[PDB]
Order: structure tokens, then sequence, then C-alpha cells
């Protein structure tokens, strides 16, 4: 049992606390779309664990790639490259659009954001940063500095040079224009206010192209395109994060091949190392060659580590080969479906949004006045446990609460009728 | 060979560029204190790779654990606790000194110090951050705005409230009192002036207890305990960066130990995790405690995943089990007296410093004027490598170049003996 | 002749230049309304000087008091008190209204505003500043920080925390609920974004009643009393600069008095010295105790200097016994109507704003498409000199050239009249 | 009497507390070397006000002057220039040294150093500001981020860039070299430190030729022309701020004329407009130029005011021809040793310093520990003032409290002995 007493006395003697709660339980293993409990209870994981594990838990090949260095080519000194580095670094180059073409390996997300938010700066020669008002990029500074949707309380001064704009929100639209929603007129609206506070050193955008952590709200028809125009017209970056939405997991590749919008720098991480740590910024020649002849330094223990790399190529293998990408618009259609079912079922379901296996699920208390449902989406994400389902809400200010759906691409059609099933029941347990 | 022109246009065409040169060469294995080319040649790794490579390459164990959970527990949501996490939290404050409770369980060097510059500011409600000017805490955000050994320039302003103050360095000294380099003295000079800059807002002063960036600078007899006592006094905490010194490579298992001065947090990373990314902070259940009142917020991808934790378990372990502490003590030893003989031999060698098997050897032009050995550095690197011994050096303002030794914990007598073998001839056919 | 070669050959080797151009002319003499130049030309002087010549040039009484003072007394320690500092202090509790009881006697508009600022950061220990983005609050740091219609580029980072609204402009209206111009919803819609953004750390709102280097744009019905609102729910100050529009020029004697909302700490500067540098800011006993035992600080010079605050005794006293407020009211109006029916014979005057003595003149393109007319507003103030007639117009950026009117609350009908005919003449020798 | 209770009940009901206390009594006229209370009792200003009578208090010539144009042309709209600004800005390109050629002119002390700090901004493209830990140029933003002998604390960031070096102090030396205070190697040890925490954006420095506020300070022989070239060799602009210095108080008509380093802005204003509101920036033709072409603004309400202006003249008009410099010297020298007469008599004066008539008198508890002598320094302060003497002390952290002695240039043979005097009689009564 999940009750060992020992264990439990740990956690609270030597663990710092870093948000949230700890599950009540010990997870002892896991496979393929499920972790299982100290009592053996297997848990459907509906989150890709923390959204990282694409090919869902220990994949085997994942397992025989990491065995096959482990034991071969693991942390060199960062000045000296191997197979793996140059392999992925090629393979990123001819997956991702035109205009791509240069690649820097790291480790983790916040990392990826850090290293592209400070070439836009040396090769701009400015340094105010603009990013959307419900947005996450990371816990470190720069990252946590164009980061709006939470953690900027008591922890001293943002970075200098931190704007944000409101995020285009169907759902809850705020900007009119003739009895409607003219979210290109709130995005000009946004820079005029933008250019008046700059003290003239704009030097990049920053943005998901579906804001996860704000509430999967993904940004409508036409806006990209728009937005890249307010910077290209700015001499500003676009620096594109698709920690989330890359390597698949909206029904594309990359979330910007979607849009036909190609970003000035692309990151990545979560989904491109399979649960491991690795990530990654994706840029042009032409931006590299700047950057380099201006000094560019991002230097750190694992960048162009082997291992990783050696991880990120067979990750990228195995999504191309079994087709993961069309997979995931079909298995994303049948989940959209069933959800939309729950909604035609329950009332508190005000929203189902999202793309391929990248879905959001906003809970309400009244469908009309679209009032948060407050406590109910805790009860919910509490029976759903209970019943075997993990899920993940996310609670902003002025929505409501969102519960983040997003399985393996690896995920089967029995798997996501069993989410199913268990949601609805979670649901009805809960009024 | 090394020369396989197809990888060469590859890495030209698609590697963004880090800072440095690539070394020119294809690493294809790498094992114990050796790495491998193309060619097959063996080069003598002095450097531990990026100084992680604690038990050198592809160590059985090591290998052992990872596969062990690869294909067990890999990757988890982060609300979500295991064994390996646990068990890791619980050594680390075991090993630790009295003091020191509660663990966080990151990725990178630079995220871990990040994760304790971002404590100490929640818990004093404070802004300010004082580090060393030869500082490295890495590239990102408030890690970079803490580092003055390089990367400050062109790039933006730096975070509010960043000050540094001057190491001591024994070898340049430059504060004298009665004829005698008054390094005590000096600090308190240093902070007078800190405290008159101050906006009152003084959060904390974070260093590292061996500047390995900064030149191989070991703070000096008493140093550290003035150090703590300047904090105290200012209610500032004192975040102690033991990327490179934690974890036996100096001689004790923390540098902390050997001044008998704890830090109130504590930070690690490279050599933890043994090549792989994994980090860690290390702070007393009451700063814990406060920071959890206040809402402390750390919340990454990687936080507690199994997998690199039970990494960090094995490497404990085996450092444990095989005394490689002593080890590092007595192998320093060797290779220091080897050092000393080449400085009888070689007038450019100035200083020979460091301890335990993380040592620095200044080469100069005059062994009197102290005159920095310009070009000589780089062409000793160079016929070093050729040689067949992987050295780094760092180029700092002011001093003459260093080279910074730290081969693995598991270094035998005969591979020190090669290393000192090699680097006489590449000296001799250097000048 | 203004063409006195010396003249100017001393001004072109001599002086700094500021911003605009230096009118072609040499001023000898002013007295009431006018200017004379070197050939002994009246200039009507509809700007009252930079709009502080509140009874006009050279007026007789206070030409007096300045005497009286001048050899009586006239500059002190500033530990020092003496009658007219009290004098005038406890004038400024008894005229403005209830909950302003407490004066600093000062020197400049900029000066008022950073003292003010401030006081609020301290007395809330905070230090976020949030300003119009077409504000104007002076040329010094805070002051300059909080300045959004012009002068941030170039001239390095901005104050940090500072940011900006958008002030509501009934003219071009841009925020729209329901096919109207929601001023208030436009007003809800910024705040939340500044909360968003804001580090936790708001201190203070700071406001023109009517913005003056902004375009003449007047806070329109129930919105001071929303700002206001807005303030007090988040624990800021609000920050009232009345250096336009206080000592009667609106037709109240502090604009503030016209919409009964009173702010936390209110600044003068401009008109209450009547062209000599004085200023001031008043604020609730309350707040002064606050800032006092905080510590609170704002040691100059010239602060509480005798001579400069018996001048502003004189002014208030005949402001009040000649009922100049009112005077403000009945000139406002004759001048209002004159330009009304100016816009009724020309196409040019797109619209006539303000109040009091404290009005603007929109000139445009097309009365419909309200494009600005660009050159336009230029060659009307280049005809108005010739004419005789000093005229002011700003011009920023998306709305029309605008022509500030403000002339001494001494004017006279005839010299309405007279302003009336020549701007007249002006407009139609110009197009 | 003094004792007025409606003065001081209204003093105490409006009137905003901004530093220190005020004296009680009622100051009612004033007249050369003296102010008089309300019984009559004179006082001898030995401080010229805050520093600014010059020609003392109510000069004749000044009366004169003020009247004349309070009548005839007193303050204009911006864009307008006048004979007594030509006038003025022409003097001042004439008596300052070679390379000062244009002026603008302002209204106060922060003011001044606010323009100057902004002009070396924009013409440098930079943004990093360095100051004397003891300085004081002012209460503005701009001015106050430079200033580190006070007001730091409480009142949130200061400018971003701000940096502070310790000022040479002889009679407290702290830095050393064989046995010797090295003021000049302490300089190049503090610029080490600076350009180590420098973003690559030096723009100023600013310095007070003697630290007024910081203690009579005056900056040691060789050190003014080791600072400018530390400037150059970085290119950043120097800026003198002579508020207290300027106008002949030290002997010379500038300081820098002492020796012989000419800055590339000049700061004036205390000494400059005789208690008036008046102060200026000069700078080099060069200088104006670039920033002109770059949109130089610091455009206020009575810049280039030809009342302040006409006053201006007329007071270097008189220090001109009464000899006022020379006049310095003079008394200076009998003044500075009165003094010395007073230290051979107490114990407590433990130095005399400063030069012409700003001179400092450190009071000590052992002329041996220097061992500061806290309330010493204010019993003297208050038995001065019983006995009709104006004197005041600043006090410092690590320093004994200081008398700052600034008697008007026209001061008298007798009054000087009459301080003398009474300034005796005040230490025997303390002790
Ligand atoms: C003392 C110290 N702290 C923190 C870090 C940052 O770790 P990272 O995030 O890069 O993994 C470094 C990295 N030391 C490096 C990094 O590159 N070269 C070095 O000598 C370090 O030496
Ligand atoms: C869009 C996006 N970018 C960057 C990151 C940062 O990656 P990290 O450095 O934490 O590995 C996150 C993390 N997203 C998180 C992190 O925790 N919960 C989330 O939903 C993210 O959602
Ligand atoms: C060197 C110096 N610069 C600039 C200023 C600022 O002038 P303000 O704007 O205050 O007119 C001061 C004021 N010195 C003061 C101010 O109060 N007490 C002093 O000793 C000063 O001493
Ligand atoms: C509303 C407002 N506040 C403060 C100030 C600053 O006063 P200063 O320190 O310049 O004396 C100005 C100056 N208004 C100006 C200054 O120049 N042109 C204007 O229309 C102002 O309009
Ligand atoms: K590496
Ligand atoms: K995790
Ligand atoms: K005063
Ligand atoms: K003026
Ligand atoms: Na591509
Ligand atoms: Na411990
Ligand atoms: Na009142
Ligand atoms: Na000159």
């Amino acid at each position: 049992l999940n009750d060992d007493a020992t264990f439990w006395r740990n956690a609270r003697q030597h663990l710092v606390r870093y948000g949230g709660t700890f599950e009540p339980m010990i997870i002892e293993r896991a496979k393929g779309s499920f972790v299982y409990d100290a009592d053996g209870r297997a848990i459907l994981d509906f989150t890709s664990g923390q959204m990282s594990a694409v090919l869902g838990h220990c994949h085997p090949e994942i397992v025989s790639v990491i065995g096959e260095y482990a034991g071969k080519l693991d942390h060199l000194f960062s000045g000296m490259l191997s197979r793996p580095v140059v392999d992925l670094a090629t393979r990123l180059a001819n997956i991702t659009p035109p205009g791509l073409d240069r690649a820097l390996l790291l480790s983790t997300g916040a990392e990826s954001n850090e290293a592209a938010i400070r070439m836009a700066k040396l090769v701009t020669g400015k340094y105010e940063i603009v990013g959307f008002a419900q947005s996450w990029h990371g816990m470190t500074g720069a990252a946590a500095s164009a980061t709006y949707s939470a953690g900027r309380k008591g922890v001293g001064p943002a970075a200098v040079g931190s704007f944000a704009i409101p995020a285009p929100f169907t759902y809850r639209p705020r900007f009119e224009r003739n009895g409607a929603y003219d979210y290109l007129a709130e995005l000009d609206y946004a820079f005029d206010l933008i250019d008046r506070q700059s003290s003239g050193n704009l030097a990049a955008f920053i943005a998901e192209p579906i804001l996860s952590s704000g509430g999967i709200i993904e940004l409508p028809d036409g806006y990209m395109a728009a937005l890249k125009r307010k910077c290209e017209a700015r001499g500003m970056l676009l620096i594109l994060d698709e920690a989330q939405t890359g390597v698949g997991r909206t029904g594309t590749m990359f979330a910007c091949q979607r849009d036909g919008v190609t970003p000035d720098i692309l990151t990545l991480s979560k989904t491109l190392g399979a649960g491991l740590p690795l990530a990654a910024i994706v840029t042009s020649a032409a931006i590299e060659e700047r950057a380099h002849e201006l000094g560019y330094l991002f230097y750190t223990t694992h960048v162009s580590d082997p291992l990783p790399a050696a991880v990120g190529l067979r990750v990228l293998d195995v999504v191309q080969r079994d087709g993961l990408v069309a997979r995931a618009n079909v298995m994303g259609d049948r989940l959209r479906r069933g959800l939309l079912d729950l909604m035609e079922r329950f009332d508190c379901i005000g929203d189902v949004r999202g793309r391929g296996l990248l879905l959001g699920v906003e809970i309400v208390k009244d469908r009309r006045t679209k009032e948060p449902a407050d406590g109910l989406g805790a009860k919910i994400t509490r029976e759903c446990m209970n019943l075997g389902l993990s899920m993940n809400i996310v609670q902003l200010p002025g929505m409501g609460g969102v519960f983040r759906i997003a399985p393996p691409l690896t995920v089967s059609e029995d798997e996501i009728d069993l989410g199913l099933s268990l949601l609805g029941q979670a649901i009805e347990r809960a009024l």
C-alpha cells in the first residue's frame, strides 16, 4: 500500500514544496498510457505525465536507444561533437519549415526560451520583450519575466522592458467592433499602447501557438499572420514556443505549419525528449550567422550531450515512421466528439476546444453566464483520480477552471473510450 | 577518419554556434577516463567532460540503473511522487551538514541557482543579489545576472539589484594593510560600498567555494566564516553553489564541510548527475517552511522525475562505498606534486592551486611579473590534444590563462602519470 | 529691429537647443495680455507664456509684492520658517477640498510631481507608477518616466515599474461595447491588463484632469470617480497634476472640484507662481503623518523660500478678490462660441474642446475622416504670428494637430475678439 | 515674539515635513550676512541660507534688477528669446574655460543635473551613471539615483545602471599601498570592479569638486585629472556639479579652474541665482551639436525665462567687479586660521578642511581614534544658535559630524571674527 509511513515521513521531512500538492500515492511503475500505484492500481495518464510522454511511458525503442548510449557515449566536454548531435540538428532542419536551419540542443523548456530570448536581444541590440498576459514560458529569469499566467508576485521586479498584451480568447471576448469580437482590432489596439510605452528597444515577441497553462487558448484564424507583421514592422523577432504543441501533438508536426507562419526562432522541449531532459531552439542561417559575428554565448554543461540527443533522434524516427502525427488527428477527433457528447449530457461543460491531442474542457456554473464553476472543477479532478484517471485542471482569473487533456500519441481507441467513460462518471459523481 | 565530410558539412549547416570552437574530431565512444575519436584514438579526459563525469564515462553501475529505470519508471506528472525522489531527497539530507534538511530535484546548474535565488527573494521580501566579480552561475536570467566572469555585454540590462564584490585572490593580491594582503579588510571595504549603494533590499549573497570559471580561486582561510557573518548581520541568505565542488571532488563530500560553514541554501548539479541532467537545492526546514507559507513556486517539467533521481542515488552510493572522497585526496596529492615538479622544470608555470581533484595551473610570461602568457596557453592546450590529452584553459582579464584540471574520481595512478607525461611534452613542444 | 546680428550670433554660438525652434524675434517687454518685439510690435499672448501668466505679464500687484520681498526677506536655510510660507500653506489648505490639509512649497512642476511620486512610494512601500499614454508630467527622472506623450526614446530605460493605460478620448474613440464608446469598460479592460503585469507593487496612478500636452483631452463624465475606485481597490494613491488646470483656469479653483473627486495628493505649479518658479503638493494630514513617521525626505535649496511663497500668496488673493475663476467661465464662453463660429466657417476645424480658459482646437483634413491636417496646422500657426497672435500647436501620433489656447484670466472682451479675428484671418490666409 | 501661537499652530496643521526639524523661530527680515527673528534678534548667516546667498541677503543691486524686470519682462513662452537669456548664456561661455561654449538656463540644481545626465545618455547611446558613494546631486529621479550620501532607502529601486565608487577621503583613508594612502590606486581598483559589472553601457561619471553634503571632502591632488582619463578611456562624459563650488566660493570662479581639468558638462545653480531659482548646464559646441542632431529635449516652463536670467547676469557682474573671487581667498584665509586656532584650543576639533569660503570642521571624541563625537556636534550647533550663529552639521556613517561653513562672499572681517567668537563660546559651553 500507498501508505508506507516511512515513505511519507521522509517526503514530509526532506522535500521542498514547489507548487500544488503531492498526490497521495506512490507511483511504482509506468508503461504505455498508464502509471501504477503501490497497490498495483493502473492510472490512465491523460496528461502524458507533465505532457512529455509522447510515446507513453517506457517505450521499448526509447528504452533501447537509452541503453545503447548509456554504455557507449554519454556526456562530453561542450566543444566536442558526436554523431547524435549532428544527426539530430540535421533532422530538425529537415522537418521544420523553410527558414529554420540551425539548432542548439539544450536541456529544459525554460532554458530553450532563455537561449532564444538572449539571441534576439543580441542580434537586435535591443531588450524589451513582449508576451501574452496568459503565457507560461518557464521559471527561470527571462522565461519567468515573459510569463504572465502566474508567478509574478512576491519575488522582486521583473526583467526591465517586460510587456504583455491580451491573448485573443474567443470563448470570453472583450474587444468589440460593430457588435463583433474583432481580435485583429484588439491586436492593433494592444500594439498601439506598446508603442507608446516602449523606450524604442523592442526586441522580440514571444508566444505559444496554443496557450496551454493559460487555458488551452488557440490563436484564431489570421492572428499569427497579423502578429508576425506587427513584429516585422517594428524590427522585432518572433519567437514561437512549441514546448507543448511541437512534435505532432496538434495534428501537424509543428503548430506553426498549420498557419503557414514561420517564426524567427522556434523553441522545443517537453515532447522532444519523451520524458528525458532535452530541448532546443531552431533559427535561420542568417540569424545564427549574425549572433555568431556578435559573439553569441549559451554554453552549458549538457548542451550537445550525445545521450539525450540520441533519444530525441529516436523519438522523431518513431513519430515519423508510425505516422503518429496523423494518428493525433484521428484520435483527437474521437476524443473531441466524446467530449462534445459529455457536453450534451452535462450543463457544467461550457466549452471544448484545442486541436489534435491538446484539448481543453472549460467547467462553468451557468452555460450562459459562463460563470466559473469553482469547487466543481476540483471535485471532478478528485473523482477522476479515484476512478483511475489522471487529469489536470488550471484555474485562472476570470475564466472557468480548465481541464488540460493531452494523452500520448500512442493512445489506443480503447484507452480513449476508457477515459471518456471514467470522466463521465467522475462528473455525475461530482454534482 | 574524423574527416567525414558529410559530417562536417552538416555541422556547419545546421548547428548554432554557442561559444568557443568545435574540436575537429568526431567522438565515437567513451569509457572510464577516456574518449575515443573516429580513428579510434584514445583521448584522456582530464576535465571529466564538462566536469561532470565523476565516475568517468559509461560506468557500469550507472549503465545498469539507467537501464533499470528506463524501462520501469521514467517521467511523471510533477505532483506525483516515487521512491527514487524520496530516497534521493532523504540521502541528501543525511550527507549534508546539520541545518540542510529539504531538497528540490531539478535538471540543470543554472536552474538550481535560479530556484535558490527565487526562494531567497521570496523568503526575505527583498531582491538585491550580491556575487563575486569573477563568478559563473549559469546562462539563464537570474543566474546570468549574478555571473560576472563573462557574458554581461550586448544583451540588455541585468536584473535590477545586481552587485559584485571582488573575490579574494591570493595569487594577485590588490588590497593591503600594513604591507600585507588583508583579504578580510578587503571584504569589509567591499561591503561598505555595497551598503551605500543598496536600496535597503539585500536578499542574498551567492558564491562558489572555489571559483572554477573564474580561474580556480579558492576562498582563503577564515573568509567564508567572515562572509556568512556579513550576510547574517544584514538579514541576507548565503547561497553556496557547489556545482563544481560538490560530491567529493575537493576531498570532502562538500567543500562547505572543510570550512565548517553551512550555507542557508546549497546548490548542486554537474557531479550529482554523472553526465545526466540532474541538479538540486538543499535548504533548512525553517526556510522551506516559510517559502511554503509564502507560496513558493518552482514547477517544471522534470522536477522530481524518477529516472534522473535514481541515477543521482546510485552516484552517491558508489561514491560512498568506494571511498571516492578519500580517493580524491590521494589522487589529488599525486597530481598536485606532479604539477609542482613541472613548475620546477618550466618557468612558464606561475602557480598550482586548488584542492583535491579541482586543480588550476596558471600560465605566465615572467614568474615575477606574473605577466600573463598569452598565446602560450593556447599552443599548450593545442599540443596537449595532439598528444591525446583534453585540457581546458580559461582566460580572464588581468591574470594569466588557467588550465582547469578535474579528472574523474575514478582516475588511476597510471592515468594521472600519463596526464603529467603528456602535459610535460606539450609544454616543451610549445615553447 | 529683431535682426540684431550680434544677438542672433550669440544665440547661435552659446545656447543649448532644447526642443522646438526659437521664434525669430527678440522680445523686449511684456504687459497684460501682450508681448512686444524689438520693433515694438505687440503680440497677443494666447498661451499666457508657457501657460503661467495667470494675471498676464507684469501685473502691478505682482510687481509690488516681489519688490516688497526682494528687499525684505529673500531666501533662507531650509529649516527656517517665515510668514509667507505658513500663510501660503494655510491658504492652500483652506481653498482646496476637504481631505487636503498639508502643503510642500517647491520650485517647478516636475519637482512637485517627483515629491508626490516619492511620497506615494514611501507611504505604500511599493513602486509601480501608472499614467496615461498621452501624459506630460515633466522632464526629470520619475516625472519623465510617467510621461508618455513624448521624450521616451534614445535616453535609456525608464524607471522600473512604469505602466500606461490609454486616456479616454471621446473625439477619436477606440473601445466599443454595443455600438457605443464605453470609456468605463475601456478603463476596466485597461486595469485588467495592468493587474496581470504588476509585480504586486502598485503604488500610485498619476493623472492630469485635462491632458494638455496630450491634446486638450478632458476626462469625461464619471471617469475620475471610476479611476479613484480602481485605485482604492488596489491600495494605490491617486495623484492629480493640476499644473495646467489649477488656480481657476477651467472655471473652478481646481478641476478636481468639478467632479467632486478629491485626490490623495494634488500638485500645482505653473499658474500658482504667475511666471515665477513656485510649485506645490498638497496632501491629507493622514498621509503626511505616515510619510513623516517613515522618514520622508524632499529637502532642496528653495523649498520654503519666502519670496516665491509671498508671490503665490498674492496670486491667490488677486484671483479670489477679482473673481477671476468666474471670469474664466464668462470669457471662456465667449472664446468658445467664437471658435464654434470659425468651425462653422472653416471645414478644417474638426473639434473645439476643453473647459473655461483651457481650450483646444483640433485641425483636420476631412471633418469625417477626421484625417489629421498635417502642414496646415503649422502654416496657421505661422500666419497667426505674422498677424500678431501667439499660438501653440501640439502634434501627436494618430490625431490632428491641436492648438492649445489659454489666455490670461485677466483677458478682456476685446482681446478675445482680437484673437478670434486674427485666428480667422490666419486660417483663410493659410489654405 | 517667536512664539505667535497662531503661527505655530498653522505650521503644524498645514506644512508637510520634509527632512530635519523646523528651527523654533520666525524669521522676519534678512540683510547682508544676517537674518532677524520675530524679537528682532540678528542671527549671523554662516551658511548663506541654503548656501545660495552669495551676495548676502537682499543685496541692493539684486533688489534693483529684480524690480527692473518684474515690471518689464517676466516670463515667456519657451520658444521666445530675450536679451537677458542671450546675455547670460554669452557671459557663461566667456568666463568658463575653453571647451565650454553653450548654456541651458534652468531653475534648480537637481534639474540641471537631470538635463546633463539626459544629454550624456543621449549623446552616448548609453545609460549607466557612476557617482561617488558620498555624493548629493538632488531629490529628483536621475539626480537622486546618483545620490549616495542619503535618500536611497524605502522609496523603490534606483535607476537601472547606477553605480558608486568610494570618494578619496584623506582624513579617513582606507586604501593602502606600501604604507601609504594611494588614492589613485584606490581609483584604479574602483574602476576595475565597475568594469566587471557594467553591461557595456557606461555613459557618464558625475562628481562634485568638493563633496559638500558628503562632509567637505576635497578631491586631492591629481585625482580629477586621473578621473577624466578613466572616463575618456571608456567613452564616458564627465559631468561636474558645481552647485556649491561655482561662482567664486572656493577662490576660483569655478573649482574646475584650480585643477585645470575641464569637464564635458558643467552644472551650476545655488550661487548663480543668489537665493532665486536659477540654474544651468554648460557644455561644448560639439556635444550640443550632436545632442541637437539626436533630438535632445529638455523643455520646461521656466527654461529661458528673462527675470531669473537677468538676476544671474547681475550676480556675475557684481562678483567680477567687486573682485569677490579674490575676496573669497582673503576672507577664507582669515576664517581658516581662526578655525585652526580653535582646533588648538579644543581637542574635539579633529580636522579643518575645504577651500576658500567652503570650509568644514569635523567634530571628534578622540583626535587619535578620530572617533566621531556624537551628541557633541548637536549641542554645539544648538549653543551656536542661542548665541546668534547659524550653523549646519552633516552627520554621515563612519565619520565625525561635520560643520559646513559657507558665509557670503560679501562677508566682512568683523563678521568673520564674530563668527569665530560665537563658535568658540558655543564649544566651551557645550562640553
Ligand atoms: C559554479 C557553476 N554553477 C552553475 C553552473 C551552470 O550549470 P549549467 O546550467 O550550465 O548546466 C556552472 C556551469 N559551468 C560551466 C558551464 O560551462 N562551462 C562551465 O565551466 C558552474 O561552473
Ligand atoms: C509553453 C511552455 N514553455 C516552456 C515551459 C517550461 O519548461 P520547463 O523548463 O518547466 O521544463 C512550459 C512548461 N510547462 C509547464 C511546466 O509546469 N507545468 C506546465 O504546464 C510550457 O508550458
Ligand atoms: C552638489 C549639489 N548638487 C545639486 C543639489 C540640488 O539642488 P536643489 O535641486 O536641491 O536646488 C545640491 C543641493 N544641496 C542641498 C540641498 O539641500 N541641502 C543641500 O546641502 C547640491 O549640494
Ligand atoms: C501637466 C504638467 N505637469 C507638469 C509639467 C512640468 O512642469 P515644469 O517642470 O516643466 O516647469 C508640465 C509642463 N508643461 C509643459 C512644459 O513645457 N510645455 C508644457 O506644455 C505639465 O504640462
Ligand atoms: K556537453
Ligand atoms: K516531473
Ligand atoms: K530654503
Ligand atoms: K520660458
Ligand atoms: Na527547415
Ligand atoms: Na543535513
Ligand atoms: Na482643504
Ligand atoms: Na568657455
